[PDB]
């Protein structure tokens, strides 16, 4: 049910796209939240999927951290895709902003490759600070499931393409 993709490579597709939009659209079985250790879905990507759910998502996470405690970063956890997806898979970048190693990019794309069909944003990009060429390289050298990449803004869009 994807439609209007790019092909990057012979697994990487990216469009132009708010992917809240392109989760009600698609109902994909994942959708790849960008998440941070304490599963706090603020602003973003998780804020705007958090709203999506009428804070479900939130109220979810927040049973999730006090059974397990945080995540790590590079890591993740499963959880419900609500109203959006069958499932959401919830990663952690580094954010650069809040000092953390760009080399866990690479670890946090591995969490991918547990499942063979994915909605993704650009992980570490945004808010959290990374070069979104960065880690779009990352992502088509590291995961080798099916990902379909949102990314919401047009002008980065146009650059990630051009450059690639
Ligand atoms: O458009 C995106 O998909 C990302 C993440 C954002 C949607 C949460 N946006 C950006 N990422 C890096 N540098 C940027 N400069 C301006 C915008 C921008």
């Amino acid at each position: 049910s994807f439609s209007g993709y790019l092909k990057l490579t012979d697994n990487v597709y990216i469009k132009n796209a708010d992917i809240v939009e392109e989760a009600k659209k698609v109902k994909p079985t994942v959708v790849v939240n960008a998440a941070n250790v304490y599963l706090k879905h603020g602003g973003g990507v998780a804020g705007a999927l958090n709203k999506a759910t009428n804070n479900a998502m939130q109220v979810e996470s927040d049973d999730y951290i006090a059974t397990n405690g945080p995540l790590k970063v590079g890591g993740s956890c499963v959880l419900s895709g609500h109203n959006l997806a069958k499932h959401c898979l919830h990663v952690v970048g580094p954010n650069v902003n809040k000092g953390e190693d760009i080399q866990l990019l690479k670890s946090a794309y591995e969490n991918f490759n547990q499942h063979e069909v994915l909605l993704a944003p650009l992980l570490s990009a945004g808010i959290f600070g990374a070069d979104p060429i960065h880690s779009l390289r990352v992502c088509v050298d590291t995961v080798r499931t099916n990902v379909y990449l949102a990314v919401f803004d047009k002008n980065l869009y146009d650059k990630l393409v051009s450059s690639f």
